[PDB]
């Protein structure tokens, strides 16, 4: 029945970066604000490294699109493709053998995002998404996919990245709080 | 507890088209959505037809309504006619009789649509639904549906076309994907 | 499990026209589609009064109160007075002992009509609610309750007027369809 | 499956006025609407003080914030330090030994209002919050954290204080009643 995420040494959280790829860059509005958020989770990531994990799927690379450089990926990044809709493939299943959440970010909401998050409910993990760093071409399909995801609970949740970082670190003495509160001080592209 | 629509392979699903007919053309804003969503559904089941039937209902057609021309309808089409403000009549039922999950699509969101989904819950099919391809003819009569509706999960969703499209093709190397793809490739008359 | 309003010949449904006083005529933008919903379901309950109640409730009437001329109240009207927040005074108690269904529409959304609803609950009543005849004076105010309200579901449903009428008559060949049909057919002071 | 607030004398309600400090004070545009949310729920208290605590916690006072002096604290007022995001710290858990129900308002709705809620639920405590008294410094973290939180039901509810005033006076002939009246006929700074 536990209702946030818990403090970042209790269990394992994977960082999921999806599909955030060149031929969308262009094509979603908000698509800075998923660069912007995939970066702060990054960053955040390597503040905390033996408790998560941090993975970028590319969706059929070379067809249109690699992983826009403006996101700088941590070393440990575990960088997978494919073209299953949905990030659940053989790579990331044992990748989560042992994970306990999923911060799930990236394009696109109804699409590829959306069918992740209900393989992962399957697989018994948490899910927790940074509506910040979610994006759709068109705001009738992401309105929509948003709403069912919101329906989703208890394992599901959907706040933004402040509220996130916020709630691993769940105290201001905590000794990354200095650390991961500068990631706090950089601000979106596209004002939130 | 299944999540989203499954791969189009397993089980049956009916593309419900609901009450698209002239009376109404007029009266609803984005009649014409309906109308794009209702053929797309429509080439969508011509792709994949041994495991999807094509319903159209008309409801009280000669007191002022055939169903719009602009609808090509394929050829395999259970063609049914009512007075029922609920699709569930007699003749449906019986070709339900074997199909798992209905696409519900139409008009009007509060009214036939409505009293249809509601119907089928009852007889325990996986009810989806493209926000996409409804309408009412005033905004507060459909948005209220809409929130009923969204609180009938876990057998009832509200998506929209291309997200449901994708769901039943789980995979970029679908062998029926690049003749989906391209129905994907086409645009609304009004802007999602 | 039932879903929406059930055929008006199944069971008993009290119409709960709660507080249309003087007092607030001005006080709500939408006060007068509050008169019109009023309307609208006195004259459908004079259409099957054998299986509908109609019931005014009054609050603190002489200190700035009576209920508005403007709704035309039916013969066989139940009006009471009260202090109470809630509808759900001694005598209303009594006046359901045998009421399945509450249609309950008036002012204040957050106030009088979100404790008249909670106590219904609590009755074991089926409760349905016009949107379209609900009000506050402040959009904030009533915007939360309305929320609320739609979390407390199966045995709450927030709909409209016109969904609601249609919802008890199932068919377009119902023996009281051309009545019905007919208060449908009239227009809110505030267009929907 | 109680379902509003009980009549203020049945059981203990804790009034918890949250983080509302000086550096925050230009952050947030609602900020004053919820230092009159403060004021007003101070005043109720000392109308009925033998059945409500008041609670204020400051979150890191020295380095940036005092609690903003147009909030006249009652005498009674438990007010209390912290580093914790969450309000629920070893001071005031015993201090809720024997409270049935908190009414949280304050700053900020993602990050402290959020987590202290959790942590209240978990303490089987009754959570009502008025959106009226609830702030963050953008939009889209408020928005996504308010949402979650409406789907934490039925020990959470979201309403605004004038519901919830109301909801504990359940009558207009209640011996407090004028006093509590009395609050209600005034004005936030910024329209509800």
């Amino acid at each position: 029945m536990s209702r946030l995420m818990p403090h970042y040494s209790k269990g394992k959280t994977a960082f999921l970066c999806v599909d955030l790829q060149e031929a969308f860059s262009k094509r979603i509005e908000n698509f800075a604000n998923c660069v912007f958020v995939a970066n702060r989770l990054a960053r955040l990531h390597e503040v905390v490294p033996e408790n998560t994990k941090y993975i970028v799927t590319e969706h059929y690379p070379k067809g249109l699109g690699r992983i826009v450089p403006e996101i700088t990926l941590p070393k440990t990044a575990h960088l997978i493709e494919k073209t299953r809709f949905s990030c659940v493939v053989p790579q990331v299943e044992e990748l989560l053998e042992d994970v306990d959440n999923a911060v799930v970010f990236g394009i696109e909401g109804h699409a590829c995002i959306l069918q992740t998050v209900a393989d992962l409910l399957d697989m018994n993990k948490r899910v927790f998404l940074p509506k910040d760093g979610l994006g759709s071409q068109k705001k009738t399909d992401f309105k929509a996919a948003i709403k069912l995801m919101s329906s989703w609970g208890p394992n599901c949740e959907i706040t933004t990245s402040e509220s996130i970082l916020l709630q691993m670190t769940k105290d201001a003495m905590d000794p990354n709080f200095k650390r991961i509160s500068k990631l706090l001080k950089e601000e979106p592209p596209i004002p939130l």
